[PDB]
């Protein structure tokens, strides 16, 4: 069995490695990359995203999020206050202001320290969830925006036509500000590409474990837990590496940078946060290994985590006995 520990795995495609997407996510896990939840995938020298980012600034933030926190430095909740709209430049010059400004440091290390000592006594402001892509048109290998569509992947597994778009959405990221522990909606995998800026670093669960951390959030977050079988769902819990160690949860950490992207598993719960302003770009998708996790994703019915139209389809025809309740909470 490859990866038999679940380490995060960096992989290196040359060029012509990189022109078929599908059959690399399916060499990563030949080589058991999966095992981890998250993979890191360093583009060749030779690619772009873009020619530059210099014409980003009138970007809209329709619903900035302040995200404020509760509980202790380690075991803490987040919640979302929506802010008044400001464009990327207003965004990015809130970001580098003395309140909000990544603090001086030695290396992610002392970062990371930072971090979880200090996160919840602030609440930074998150540019997150805005539909589009800065991927050129004419970027033609991993463009975020051109992947194989899930209502695709299904129809080509399971035979059957069904309604449904994926598009990416980006993220304008600063210090501290924070992505909660999950799992993407219904065990998808996702595809993260850092644009631009200051980096973001990862914790990861191995799918294989994902119940251990289950266990522990409902330990954790008690009142939480009696009031969603899936709260994680909700993503607004977060528990910190020290924590977690404490408690002999597997994990594994990575800092990822601009110009790489990351890949999350189906089912690898993850967690981490913004060194500072950035920009990413995010999106699910899928392929056959994926189904069976499909069929088994535990569903939140408890109104808290409203989803998009999109997964529909995929509560309907992936797992039919769940289809009404589940509904009932959208
Ligand atoms: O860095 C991040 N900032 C916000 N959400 C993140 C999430 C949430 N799930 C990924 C996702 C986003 C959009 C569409 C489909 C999937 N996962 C990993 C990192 C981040
Ligand atoms: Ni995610
Ligand atoms: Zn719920």
């Amino acid at each position: 069995a490859q990866n038999p520990n679940c380490n995060i795995m960096i992989f290196h495609p040359t060029k012509e490695e990189f022109n078929d997407f599908d059959k690399y996510i399916a060499y990563m896990e030949s080589q058991g990359a999966h095992r981890a939840g998250l993979a890191k995938i360093i583009p060749p020298k030779e690619w772009k995203a873009r020619e530059t980012y210099d014409n980003i600034s009138e970007i809209l933030i329709a619903t900035p999020l302040q995200q404020v926190a509760s509980g202790r430095a380690g075991v803490f909740t987040q919640y979302h206050k929506k802010k008044k709209a400001m464009t990327v430049g207003e965004y990015r010059h809130l970001a580098n202001s003395k309140k909000y400004q990544t603090p001086p440091h030695q290396n992610f290390e002392d970062l990371e320290r930072k971090y979880w000592k200090n996160r919840i006594y602030n609440s930074p402001i998150y540019g997150a969830d805005i539909s589009g892509s800065l991927f050129d048109e004419n970027t033609k290998q991993w463009n975020l925006g051109h992947l194989g569509t899930i209502q695709d992947l299904l129809e080509k597994e399971c035979g059957v036509v069904i309604e449904g778009v994926n598009t990416p959405y980006l993220y304008f990221g600063m210090w501290k500000t924070t992505f909660a522990w999950h799992t993407e909606d219904m065990d998808l995998y996702s595809i993260n590409y850092l644009h631009l800026g200051e980096p973001k670093t990862w914790y990861v669960v191995p799918p294989e474990h994902g119940q251990r951390l289950e266990r522990l959030a409902r330990e954790l977050f008690p009142g939480s837990s009696r009031g969603c079988g899936a709260f994680l769902r909700h993503k607004v819990a977060l528990i910190s590496p020290t924590v977690l160690k404490e408690n002999g949860i597997p994990f594994n950490r990575i800092t990822q940078e601009a110009g790489e992207f990351m890949v999350t598993f189906p089912y690898g719960y993850h967690a981490g946060f913004n060194h500072g302003f950035n920009c990413a770009e995010a999106i699910n998708f899928a392929t056959p290994r994926w189904i069976d996790y499909g069929k088994m994703a535990s569903q939140c019915s408890c109104g808290e985590a409203r989803v998009t139209f999109s997964m529909d389809a995929f509560v309907r025809i992936l797992q039919p006995e769940r289809y009404d309740l589940w509904k009932r909470g959208q």
